């Protein structure tokens, strides 16, 4: 579980979005596993605006923060899970690391801010859904 709170936006894994998220939807993309909803409170996370390929992510299933190298966001095939069938996920960054389903929502961060959220796992890789291309998250 986990979310990005930036301005009046909540960024969550699409597959973990709640009733309230869908009732307050701003934007969602299944191919990216992202959903943004609106919030009453003004959050403080800052989105990274960079092409960093190094960061630290939080892994709930190890209660650990891991420094990682990750690939630039790309179109990646991802085997079937409990929420999606085997399919190409877009804007996905891979790293060597630990990722179980409940690790989804863990944040990947660089010195510039939030890079993305855990979205995929298995075969010793962790996949993060990039948010650095969503410029509109910084305004309105
Ligand atoms: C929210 C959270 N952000 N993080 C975090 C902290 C440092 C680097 C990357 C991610 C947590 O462990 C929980
Ligand atoms: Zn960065």
């Amino acid at each position: 579980s986990g979310a990005i709170y930036v301005g009046n936006y909540r960024v969550v894994n699409r597959h973990l979005a709640t009733h309230n998220d869908w009732a307050n939807l701003v934007w969602e993309d299944s191919s990216r596993d992202l959903l943004v909803s609106s919030t009453t409170a003004q959050g403080c996370d800052t989105i990274a605006r960079c092409d960093c390929q190094t960061g630290v992510y939080y892994c709930s299933s190890r209660r650990k923060h891991y420094p990682v190298s990750f690939s630039k966001p790309s179109l990646i095939f991802v085997e079937a899970s409990e929420y999606y069938p085997a399919r190409y996920q877009s804007h996905l960054m891979l790293a060597v690391g630990h990722s179980e389903p409940g690790d989804c929502g863990g944040i990947l961060r660089c010195q510039h801010g939030v890079v993305g959220i855990v979205s995929t796992g298995g075969n010793g890789l962790v996949g993060f859904a990039d948010v650095r291309d969503l410029l509109w998250l910084d305004e309105e």
